[PDB]
């Protein structure tokens, strides 16, 4: 499947694409404002994510740090990123269908739009100014708005027991973006698309 990853933000992002134990395509690439990086994700990829990293430094080997979404210091992500990360999440060719979402379970750093570029299904977006509105106790000094699991490490916020309900904090994310996951047991905002659909993810889709 083809994912086109567009940076509409006014600032540079370092895009990332991983399934947790490996890269998807090259794993990470810088996107200046307006740039696009096109990737190929293997059919059948289950549990893939794309995200943006902010305020990154990399040496000539591709080693360094990012203030949000750092994946073990690598330009070319093998692993998931350090919260806070707005996540575009997808499992493809799962019994004939593709499943996509955006999640704020791991916080929010950059606004995003996740949309098919083929027919049969609708996109989802989390565009609101979550960083600007972020509860004081959730604010990430490095930038972004952490998830309460990250901050507070409780069974309730992190759904450790598979039993958890909404919280003031999940509800904050949910108010700003009702079409993204806010906690582990949120009513699902997963969209079913045709198997082998294609997609575009856009950072800062409105601004």
């Amino acid at each position: 499947a083809t994912f086109e990853i567009v940076n509409r933000c006014s600032y540079t992002v370092w895009a990332a694409a991983s399934k947790g134990d490996a890269a998807l395509d090259a794993g990470g690439r810088q996107l200046n404002s307006g740039e696009s990086w096109t990737i190929n994700v293997e059919p059948g990829t289950n549990g893939g994510k794309i995200w943006a990293r902010t305020d990154c430094y990399f040496d000539d080997s591709g080693s360094g740090i990012c203030k949000t979404g750092d994946c073990g210091g690598l330009l070319r992500c093998k692993r998931f990123g350090r919260p806070p990360t707005t996540l575009a999440e997808f499992s493809l060719n799962q019994y004939g269908k593709d499943y996509i979402d955006i999640s704020n379970i791991k916080g929010f750093n950059v606004p995003m739009n996740f949309s098919p570029t083929t027919r049969g299904c609708r996109g989802v977006r989390c565009a609101a100014d979550i960083v600007g509105q972020c509860p004081a106790k959730l604010k990430a000094p490095g930038g972004g708005c952490n998830d309460a699991c990250t901050v507070f490490q409780t069974s309730e916020y992190c759904c450790t027991t598979g039993k958890c309900g909404p919280t003031e904090y999940s509800r904050f994310f949910k108010r700003l973006c009702p079409d993204a996951f806010s906690y582990v047991l949120d009513k699902p905002t997963t969209v079913t698309c045709p198997g082998s659909s294609n997609y575009r993810v856009t950072f800062c889709p409105t601004a």
